[PDB]
């Protein structure tokens, strides 16, 4: 107080935070403190269950708040909020129960140490709880919709096998407004919800995470805003690790709001995913470990760029990521389906087989791009051609290999052109070729190895099959 | 546990032991660091307060425990017999007023499973204080680190033995490249799931206990480039300005390298090849040696010498191969000076090469290989 004194907190929406507590703005007198069994219910209406504020080294077995009054919600005697925490390092909460109606537990900064062990943690139904609008919950988060949990200011409690039932949102995470500072860790929880409603189970905002799955869970009715997991404005140096088992039915798996992808897959379980899950939102994956896929199948009639376009009936769409997409599986060919694939802007092929009926076209002057050494091979593709650019342009000093037996057309440009001192062999087998040069560079030598076998070329250029600026190490033509 | 010398202490048979959520600290560190361990392995000689004490194949679980205040939080060894006792920590919550502290897991003879929490922090001597100290632990052991990696900086690792063990397991490692230090690179055996695009060097400024993949930490010395880029795959090398200099046979990851900086083989030694792939300096300031061959090729797979800066092995070679060979070498402007551009010490090396310069040793145009070596092209 302004005197000097002391007054216990007697303010709902009061916790005291780490800063108060150093500032002696706060004292804590919560200590010793040890629940089992206790059970507590309300009138419908109470705004929170039970307050944890300051109690660190606290204990509590079998905390159960709310009733299971009946099927409407509005009734039932149980309150909004179940347990708001703050302030309780080296606390643990084990088997806590609660029953809510808008948020089931909140915990806020300083929390070090705090576990909480098999909650079973359930809103009475899901009955209107997309309409929720979460009470104490961090600045980042603005979506409609009750949570389970909540947890934000660099509180990183421990979840251990949480089991969360009917939420719209079981997880609402935030780090540190600072330095993004605390860790969402969730092992093994067991999701669910009736007739399959929810928005999302992770919602991340300025965030790392590990989080180890059970191939329990699901994502939401909508087929384009749900998914698993949600990135809000995650930093660069932020990783949102998944491990363990996919669930069984498909589910969109993430989509995300910022510039950095975070999203990591190690050794993930993806069961049979790849053919009826979706991946959402490719640009937030960061790096994939232990998960491989052979072919990713593109269709520009019926392909759809939620599908994770490793499986032949789910198909992506278009080409911006398929150099990203075989990086991250490694994935050994690229199957086209009938149809034209296009570029409007300067894109990567990953170095390897593309096969199918498909063709690929470079419009608006644009150019397909070879960054990484290896052997690009395009094989009875219907054909690749540009509207005026050069076809493939070469970044990579690394030995580099195209293998063309499809149709090709450059047009009055250059098959491949090369922007460093390359080192390439391009070979055309059959069907057509036509170009003003067939290997050109922008500048200092970069050698060339070529074989061009099909009677359809620019026989002008036989005696002279490249520009100034590259040299043949061999020359197989006629 | 509120403790003066050591929390608690395991020894011998504790099999499927557990201490779950524990609470252990000392009443502060004033002075912490003088305490002496009483019940320890045989191995442990330091001198500093010791949370958790660990030894004779003792393998207890230990969930979630929260250390405060220690020097030493956990000293653990395996058995002497076998390494056996498994060094098992999950989310420890480690945490030091002052930011005091030796070492968090000092491991003996012993391999182990640790994730981390995004909670820690080394000692405030930029020296010897480390996350980790790895003493003695065999050949076969691994000491794994998965989770997230504090956000302070901190030194990662130091050791003592001829083995390395750590294993970083999809480590989060947030800004440590930035703000930390790996501290002594040697004892890092395998990285999953952790990548940097450059590794930069820097002779003048440089500090070897650096991680190096950060552009504002560099590293120091060539001795370890290889197994950086290796570990982090990195696609270039990063030379600052001065003199990059090696005294011993040293090899040199297949990657490009750019910057002002130039290279040297001092002492008679070369630099090594021994991986397949393209080596391409770019504009660097320079590579030349004192005497030894400038590249040895020690592997058969094919590999691409791409030089565009000025190169210098005097009356040695630029490349000699030590196996029956596949090599393509192409120098590209600025200057080139040798007596063979390409040698083997054996049963002929099949080899490509390309000079573009006018700035080369004209007298060797017609012969620019020694007997051992057989042209699939020759552009000069
Ligand atoms: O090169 C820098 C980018 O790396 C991308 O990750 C790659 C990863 O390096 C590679 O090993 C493989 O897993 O493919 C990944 C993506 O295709 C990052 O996603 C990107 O952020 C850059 O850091
Ligand atoms: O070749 C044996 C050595 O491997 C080194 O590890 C390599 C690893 O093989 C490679 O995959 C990548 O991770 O680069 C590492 C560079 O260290 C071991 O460190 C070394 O002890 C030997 O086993």
């Amino acid at each position: 107080q302004p005197d000097g004194s002391y007054k216990l907190n007697k303010d709902v929406d009061y916790y005291p935070t780490g800063l108060d507590i150093d500032n002696g703005d706060a004292i804590t007198c919560a200590r010793k403190i040890d629940i089992n069994n206790l059970n507590l219910i309300t009138a419908p209406g109470v705004k929170v269950g039970v307050k944890w504020i300051g109690g660190a080294g606290c204990t509590t077995k079998g905390l159960s708040i709310g009733e299971n009054t009946g099927s409407d919600i509005t009734t039932a005697r149980l309150p909004r909020v179940g347990l708001l925490q703050s302030a309780s390092w080296g606390s643990i909460h084990e088997n806590l129960r609660i029953l809510y109606k808008t948020q089931g537990a909140v915990f806020i900064d300083s929390n070090g140490g705090a576990a909480v062990n098999n909650a079973y943690i359930s809103r009475l139904g899901n009955t209107n709880g997309e309409l929720e609008q979460a009470v104490y919950k961090p600045a980042g988060f603005t979506e409609v919709g009750d949570v389970a949990v909540t947890q934000f200011a660099g509180s990183e409690v421990k979840f251990n096998s949480p089991i969360i039932e009917q939420a719209s949102f079981d997880f609402v995470h935030a780090g540190r407004d600072t330095d993004s500072y605390g860790l969402f860790m969730v092992d093994k929880p067991h999701i669910e919800s009736s007739g399959g409603k929810k928005k999302h189970s992770f919602y991340l905002i300025n965030t790392s995470s590990n989080v180890t799955l059970s191939g329990v869970g699901l994502s939401g009715q909508d087929p384009d805003l749900d998914s698993m997991y949600f990135l809000k404005n995650c930093p660069e140096t932020a990783r949102n690790v998944v491990r363990g088992q996919m669930p069984i039915s498909g589910v969109k798996l993430v989509r995300g709001t910022g510039n950095y992808p975070t999203l990591v897959l190690d050794c993930t379980n993806m069961g049979s995913q790849f053919q009826f899950g979706e991946v959402g939102d490719i640009f937030y994956i960061k790096d994939v470990v232990g998960v491989k896929a052979d072919t990713l199948y593109i269709d520009p009639v019926n392909g759809n760029n939620y599908n994770w376009g490793t499986n032949g009936t789910k198909p992506i769409r278009e080409l911006t990521n398929i150099a990203k997409i075989c990086q991250l599986f490694r994935c050994k060919s690229v199957y086209l389906n009938a149809g034209e694939s296009v570029i409007t802007s300067n894109t990567e092929l990953p170095m390897v087989v593309f096969e199918g009926p498909g063709s690929l076209k470079a419009n608006s002057g644009s150019s397909f791009l070879i960054k990484a050494g290896g052997t690009l091979s395009l094989i009875g593709l219907s054909g690749i051609s540009t509207d005026g650019g050069h076809m493939f342009r070469v970044s990579t000093v690394e030995k580099v290999n195209i293998h063309t037996n499809c149709s090709v057309n450059a047009g009055a440009a250059y098959v491949v052109l090369s922007e460093v001192q390359g080192n390439i062999e391009y070979r055309q087998l059959f069907y057509s070729v036509n170009c003003s040069k067939y290997i050109g560079a922008t500048a200092g030598q970069t050698i060339a190895g070529i074989m061009v076998k099909t009677a359809t070329r620019p026989t002008g250029i036989d005696a002279a099959p490249v520009d100034g600026n590259v040299s043949l190490t061999y020359k197989i033509i006629e």
